[PDB]
């Protein structure tokens, strides 16, 4: 029915003439929110791709979903709710990254929990990805991205788990690295940044990394490692994929997932996500820009 | 030491920059609202020495609150920026002509405020406290922080203002905004109604109606608005009617009547100053300077 299913918050993004916000006068609308994201890139990449969560009946959540139809998205369960409030979030202008100012406690998303999964629905997809954002929202979400995972699993489809660090989600540092290995436990494919896996396994090697996540037991490792490229330690068998000249991680997470799912190798998914990665640094792109890239 | 102290909630005002629903925005401009703000405003740029006392998040749009009212030379020492806190904020779209504000001001920190906020001292350290409809709605602790500090402002023989403001989303049955400003009127020595709000308040269908029921409720002194019509007083020197001028006019017209009395003009000129003010707000509070142009 549906290639990938996505869990997760999207906010409005008012961009700032620079300064302090205090300052501006003016500000634009963008949309932010980590998962929905890689839902944009899958979509624009031909995919079918259903996003679940919560939004009130106001106008930001109102051009919030508008913007995810547009992309292709189904929005289907995305519950808007007149007694809840929408994300939002500011960002000022940077000339030397600007700082982000968030406004998202207790929002609607938040408020979302295991009650809110629609099992058949989730069911009804190949791939679930999953993100460490989405479980640090609040105190209902950690479970709800837990069970998500668990019966994706059950059902023998596939789960995808890009260990995201956000420490202003997490009451401590180390609550969170206890919640994100747990949720490491539960996915198919690992996709951890070089710097995050440091962190949360004090391996100092992208193969320690890698041996860390399929001892949890996880089918597949891809290991980020910037400008080098990307490790990866597989069932197959393991490597390193070279990586672009020259946000990267988003686009790195939309080429393995679309490329794995097109039926692709892993080293050649791998090389999507290089490409991607680099490539929307820069912009996440269609099916007609992939295919011209080579 | 200052001539006017009111209590009430700013919020942040953003404009769409082009006519369309509020969802299809794609900028957006800054502006102050709120109804005591606004009447501040005016009244400081009318040369009076104006405090203002609310509660502000010390997120950027609070702080942006807090700077443009301090940049009007309102006193805002008596603000508390509580960091624990959110503030409020509301989208306009423009009319091209026929528009609808969308307000986000639910538990914000200015709704948290109450009988603990008032500082006795202080307060009685000016000539005159005006208030409004809004401010005693806002909270089940609002409430009680409007009618005390009337009380306390009256007993002190200050001198007391009172608009009976009608915002019914902010009240729980439309009978208990009744009941409640009306009760109010109960400590004011000047309310200042529009014939409409004075019709649903009092039953009356002539202002010398909707008048004497303040004034039997023991007001010194009523004056209803009327539009173009210009307004009718009813005070202890006596009656009258005002033209009013040819051409957001409540506001302008409390800075016109509110502004003369302190300065020492009788009520039939105070009217017509309160009048003038209005007429051009509908068309921008003016300074001394634009003031004294007529
Ligand atoms: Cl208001």
């Amino acid at each position: 029915a549906l290639d990938v299913i996505t869990f997760g918050e999207a906010m409005m993004l008012l961009v700032a003439r620079p300064g302090p916000l205090e300052h501006a006068e003016a500000f634009h609308k963008r949309t932010a929110g980590a998962e929905t994201n890689v839902a944009i890139g899958l979509a624009r990449l031909g995919l079918k791709v259903g996003w679940a969560s919560r939004l009130g009946t106001d106008s930001m959540g109102r051009y919030l979903l508008a913007a995810m139809a547009a992309e292709g998205i189904d929005c289907s369960h995305v519950v808007c709710d007149a007694t809840q409030k929408t994300g939002f979030q500011f960002k000022g202008k940077v000339t030397d990254d600007p700082p982000v100012e968030y406004h998202r406690k207790g929002s609607a998303a938040s408020h979302m929990g295991v009650a809110d999964i629609d099992e058949a629905w989730l069911l009804s997809a190949r791939h679930l990805h999953a993100t460490g954002v989405f479980p640090a929202i609040s105190a209902t979400t950690l479970p709800a991205a837990r069970k998500t995972m668990d019966l994706m699993r059950a059902a023998g489809r596939s789960v995808s788990f890009d260990p995201n660090l956000r420490p202003t989600l997490w009451a401590t540092p180390e609550l969170m690295r206890d919640a994100i290995n747990d949720l490491a436990t539960r996915a198919d494919w690992v996709l951890p940044g070089m710097e995050e896996g440091r962190f949360l396994t004090g391996e100092t090697t992208p193969e320690g990394v890698a041996r860390f996540y399929r001892q949890l037991g996880a089918k597949l490792v891809v290991v980020k490692l910037g400008a080098e490229g990307a490790y990866f330690d597989g069932e197959a068998g393991s490597g390193r994929v070279a990586g672009f000249p020259v946000g990267a991680g988003d686009g790195f997470a939309v080429g393995v997932i679309s490329a794995l799912l097109d039926g692709l190798g892993v080293p050649e998914a791998v090389k999507r996500g290089a490409w991607i990665g680099a490539r929307a640094v820069q912009g996440l792109p269609t099916r007609a820009e992939l295919n011209a890239a080579k």
